[PDB]
């Protein structure tokens, strides 16, 4: 009823004939708009998590404009009748994207072939943003993949030990404390130039990768809300984290959790295969370690939350964040033990892409 009124705020190119809820997404509230013609995505943005709508949308407008300029499929913002990229409607923030037709998306990594395609999709994304000045982008979530900053947060949670949970998870604590010298590797490289500042997506889960409904080839990267400056190692590393595991983040059975070199190679094949002309030598040699770093970063965040009474991630039971942190530890250790195999894989893929 009011959804129709909202829709009237935007310069749609067909008469609206329907509006209903759409998607698996958690953070935004998404609606599908049917018209006598093209279809649209209408979103009410999360203003609690993303209070600075102007900066968020500016980031999106900059990145999507650059991709469109080059003829790349991306989120196409449908302006308001007054020409803005989003509209304020009763304290609520709303925006419209053209509906990307004829796609499918995956929730979990179904096999290596689809993972390789995820890799190519983000390698492509990076390739065509290779000349975009990433420093124009504002840091929508401060210090998001600044691992030394996360570790400080973790040490604060540990020192406070408000629930007295520390006593129950010393080996997990000691794991994070003992890896302290490794957390600053990529931030240091960004600061001293050895690592290129690039666009980072920061939510590289497959449900944000649209692939063609018929060919299964990557079509577009969506959900651009967490676009920020950073290293592409932050995105690659996190994709490895969740995607190259044989199990879920919260798998209780640790014998069921492994770092798969087969998935690592697949993602790397697609990614480097699209990014070979741009990726630096420093970046390439840090590909395997980026997996370590972002898994440790995610792992310490889970443990910090457990120690803080689970105030950041949703939980379903009391030891949930602890079970999550333990999968991340198990994965990092297998990453450390397979460093030989992973360095070889990268070197081989780097020459194959030539």
């Amino acid at each position: 009823e009011v959804l129709f009124g909202i829709a009237s705020h935007f310069a749609l190119e067909g008469a609206v004939t329907g509006i209903e809820p759409y998607g698996d997404g958690h953070i935004n509230t998404t609606y599908l708009v049917t018209t006598d013609g093209p279809r649209y995505i209408l979103q009410q943005m999360n203003t609690s998590i993303f209070p600075d709508t102007v900066n968020l949308m500016r980031n999106v407008e900059l990145v999507t404009s650059t991709l469109k300029a080059q003829g790349k499929e991306t989120l196409d913002i449908v302006p308001t009748t007054s020409g803005a990229t989003w509209a304020e409607i009763d304290g609520g923030a709303w925006r419209v994207y053209k509906f990307i037709e004829h796609t499918v998306s995956y929730n979990l990594v179904p096999n290596p072939d689809v993972f390789r395609e995820a890799g190519s999709a983000f390698g492509d994304f990076q390739n065509f943003l290779s000349e975009f000045d990433a420093s124009q982008l504002t840091e929508t979530i401060a210090h998001f993949h600044d691992t030394p900053h996360r570790f400080e947060d973790f040490k604060a949670a540990l020192a406070a030990d408000k629930l007295g949970r520390a006593a129950a998870c010393q080996p997990e604590i000691d794991f994070y404390l003992s890896h302290a010298d490794q957390y600053a590797v990529v931030m240091d490289g960004l600061r001293d130039g050895s690592i290129p500042l690039r666009v980072t997506h920061n939510d590289t889960k497959l449900n944000n990768i649209l692939m063609d409904a018929t060919t299964g080839k990557a079509r577009a990267i969506i959900d651009l809300d967490t676009i920020m400056p950073g290293s592409m190692l932050f995105d690659f590393g996190d994709s490895i984290r969740f995607g190259a595991s044989t199990a879920l983040e919260d798998e209780k059975d640790l014998s069921k959790v492994h770092f798969s070199t087969e998935l690592f190679r697949a993602y790397t094949e697609g990614f480097v295969g699209e990014l070979r002309g741009s990726i630096t030598a420093r970046e390439a040699e840090l590909l395997p370690f980026s997996g370590n770093l972002l898994t440790m970063e995610c792992g310490m965040r889970f443990l910090a939350d457990y120690l803080e009474g689970d105030i950041y991630f949703a939980t379903k039971y009391p030891e949930h964040n602890l079970v999550r942190t333990r999968t991340q530890i198990k994965l990092v250790q297998e990453m450390e033990q397979k460093a030989s195999e992973t360095r070889a894989i990268v070197a081989d893929i780097m020459e194959a892409a030539r």
